[PDB]
């Protein structure tokens, strides 16, 4: 399919589609111990979309499927490419949080849309995407989801983090402006807030996210933008 063509970039970083051998009632889906995305590929099969972390090395790799029928594993291959620090315990401990929620929902869309109308800075360490647009730029949703998190952090600033379901989750930081609540459901291209240099930053920096079953990838893969 087109999003087994668009997704399938097997590398730490990355993204693994994976044919998970089941057609019927949904499977669940682990990898590293944590649950993984589940979809019908155009309504047929059931496949896995997995994050691959960028300190994975590259070789054979396991899934752990769960289906009432009986639990299987199956296979895949990564191939190679100031002032209280108890605020800043507290500020990361939210933020690692909200990366390991696990919603039942299905995504509105695997391919996202930029979440800014501008050209790509910093890759993708660099956990995240850059985007070369000034303060006060509004950022879209890239896709459908619930705003799970939102903070203002020592290092990050002004930060939210959109569940998009099944852990497929968009973050974004240094923020100058968030114009939306704490559990708001917002539709593919919902404005979240304005481009801003808060936090640790050195001029306007517009960060993106994305994490797949807690884990960081490149976000330039649900673009079109791999590289
Ligand atoms: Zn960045």
């Amino acid at each position: 399919s087109f999003i087994m063509r668009l997704l399938n970039k097997p590398v730490p970083g990355g993204v693994a589609v994976v044919d998970l051998g089941e057609e019927g009632p949904p499977p669940r889906a682990f990898y590293q111990g944590k649950p993984v995305l589940v979809v019908r590929e155009e309504g047929r099969r059931w496949i896995a979309v997995v994050g691959i972390p960028l300190s994975t090395k590259p070789g054979p790799q396991k899934l752990e499927v769960r289906a009432a029928t009986g639990n299987h594993e199956e296979r895949f291959s990564v191939g190679s490419k100031p002032e209280d620090l108890k605020r800043i315990e507290r500020e990361l401990a939210e933020q690692t949080a909200a990366y390991r929620r696990f919603s039942p929902g299905l995504p509105s869309n695997l391919m996202l849309d930029k979440p800014v109308d501008g050209p790509l800075s910093s890759p993708f360490p660099h956990s995240g995407l850059d985007f070369a647009v000034p303060a006060g730029t509004p950022i879209k949703a890239p896709a459908a989801g619930k705003v799970i998190l939102i903070g203002d952090y020592f290092f990050n600033g002004k930060t939210v983090f959109v569940d998009h379901g099944q852990g497929f989750i968009s973050m974004f930081c240094h923020l100058s402006k968030i114009d939306v609540k704490l559990g708001q459901q917002v539709p593919r291209g919902g404005v979240l807030g304005k481009v801003g240099a808060t936090g640790r930053a050195t001029g306007p920096h517009m960060h993106w996210n994305v994490s797949l079953n807690d884990a960081r990838v490149d976000p330039a893969i649900f673009i079109g933008a791999f590289q």
